[PDB]
């Protein structure tokens, strides 16, 4: 086994460093501030949170409501719970209608895929 | 743009459904219980949390200490903060010594990669 690393672990690492590229805009990337968080959602989550991406104030809500440390910033733990909120959304997408549809939801969350 | 999906979003989705395969062992996968969480860490996080993976009691701690809903289970939000704990660890790995080493840490977190 050359690849000790696993599917989830690599996936987490990829998330961590990319989220941190938005976080690193302040230097030692220890957070996502209002601007960094908005951009983060605007670029990568633009699809999963696309409905949310259409408004700035909704993102502003996650921006500071999740700001448990109350600095208008998001620490690893704070933005990570954002991923849980999004997990609940992807939980709803997890019920793929393709097995037997009662009502069809859009791909990946809201996505249009041929 | 055929791939509306983004690097982080796909990465999150991959995490969600795989974590949920361990969560789905109970049916509607709404959690990771003690056994499901241990296995989850044991299989995928076995590398990132490898030092932790060597003990069961440490995983048991994350198992129920993170169990904010106090059912000896981990909801999406509860296991997601686990990923933040692991984010702090990967934050330490994020300081890749390869740019200019003062002290070298093992790859990806603890990994040995040629």
């Amino acid at each position: 086994m050359t690849s000790k690393m696993s599917q989830l672990e690599r996936n987490i690492e990829t998330i961590i460093n990319t989220f941190h590229q938005y976080s690193v805009k302040l230097g030692h990337p220890d957070t996502l501030n209002q601007g960094e968080f908005k951009e983060l959602v605007r670029k990568d989550l633009q699809n999963f949170l696309k409905k949310e991406n259409k408004n700035e104030k909704v993102i502003e809500h996650i921006m500071e409501d999740l700001d448990t440390n109350a600095d208008k910033q998001l620490s690893f733990e704070e933005f990570i719970m954002l991923m849980a909120r999004l997990t609940w959304a992807s939980h709803e997408k997890m019920h793929e209608g393709d097995e037997g549809p009662g009502h069809h939801h859009k791909p990946g969350l809201g996505e249009g895929t041929p």
